[PDB]
RNA sequence: AGAGGAAGUAGGUCUCCGUAGGUGAACCUGCGGAG
């Protein structure tokens, strides 16, 4: 019998108050968003370390910014992965015009560029300053990774988008 | 002005916060800060 306790950000707390995980994976939950903790306790109906770990990864992802839909998608699909990427990792220039210019290049106005990337490589990301959080199958995650590191290198968004399109297409092909 | 003659050229998204206004709890808008 094992228990996992997870801290939350103050951002998502109303959505956390919005609702079921005991029904989902038979694992008793306590919540206290004032100590920012969520307790996940294995009952006699909880069977697997797999179930505890997926509940933990799921609540951490929903806390880290994705919503209930891709969240229960991550719940449902054990193939799906998560990755947290800081913009402060490997860095092309030491100038601290990094964050503003870079994440402007990432989103574009109205999230056009990020959303084109989403509809291309079939992932789900969220952008908040230094962190970007990426969700889905790891190879798509890696394509998006190479895309974004090229974008923060400064490549033309349409150009890297085209390359991303064709690479995603040949990935999506089987033979 | 005149018919003739004769030639040549053809790129800040999402969440949260602090603001000002709106129709007020909420909520919307805009500004300014954090993830």
């Amino acid at each position: 019998i094992e228990t996992r306790k997870i801290p939350i950000p103050p951002h998502r707390m109303s959505a956390l108050k919005a609702n079921p995980l005991v029904d989902h994976c038979k694992l008793q939950v306590r919540m206290n968003i004032k100590e920012k903790r969520v307790e996940l306790r294995s009952s006699k109906y909880t069977v697997s370390n797999e179930a505890l770990q997926m509940g933990a990864d799921f609540v951490s992802a929903f806390a880290m910014g994705f919503d209930i839909d891709d969240a229960i998608a991550l719940l449902r699909l054990d193939s799906l992965y998560i990755q947290s990427f800081d913009i402060k990792d490997v860095r092309q220039t030491l100038g601290p015009d990094a964050l503003s210019r870079a994440i402007g290049r990432i989103a574009g106005k109205d999230g056009k560029t990020k959303f084109a990337i989403e509809n291309a490589t079939k992932t789900r990301i969220v952008l908040a300053g230094s962190k970007v959080h990426i969700l889905g199958a790891f190879e798509n995650i890696g394509m998006a990774r190479e895309s974004i590191v090229s974008l923060v290198l400064g490549a033309q968004p349409g150009k890297v988008y085209n390359n991303l399109r064709i690479i995603a297409s040949r990935m999506k092909e089987r033979w």
